[PDB]
């Protein structure tokens, strides 16, 4: 749908609107990343793995390599302990979208990319109060970038 999407760099106190994903297949090899192009054929990885590490810190944000848009301010990530693609709050419903359900017996909302509803995952009420929701998302989308353009 020909909408445009806000991107609120909440933790950086910025707001930048960008268009929706409207390209042709030809764009997706010259305006994409030198990782998005390959990820575009392999849904992340041709081999089932390519290493075993996770050596990071709370800097950077997530950037959906599957449409080119950035989102989660990394306080809305984990890193230490397990760094999992699961979290307990969000940047905003700006480049991510939810629909509520009760699909565990409490609160199970879907979690999809509001510019590319490819897979991602869902959120489930499952953590300690107050931020006791538990988002988890599972796709190739999960590249990082520096927080915005500070690098
Ligand atoms: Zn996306």
């Amino acid at each position: 749908m020909k909408d445009r999407i806000p991107i609120f760099s909440v933790a950086k106190n910025r707001v930048e609107m960008v268009e929706r994903i409207e390209l042709s297949d030809d764009e997706w090899r010259e305006i994409l990343d030198p990782e998005a192009f390959r990820v575009a054929r392999k849904a992340g990885t041709e081999p089932p793995f390519t290493g075993k590490y996770h050596d990071l810190h709370d800097d950077g944000i997530y950037r959906c390599i599957c449409c080119g848009t950035d989102l989660f301010d990394s306080e809305t990530k984990f890193d230490s302990g397990t760094g999992w693609p699961s979290f307990y709050d969000v940047v905003s419903e700006h480049n991510i979208k939810l629909r509520e359900d009760r699909s565990l017996g409490m609160v199970r909302c879907e979690v999809l990319c509001a510019r590319c509803d490819a897979h991602l995952g869902h959120v489930f009420d499952d953590g300690p109060r107050p931020t006791g929701k538990r988002y988890c998302m599972n796709s190739a989308a999960l590249k990082f970038i520096p927080r915005d353009q500070i690098g």
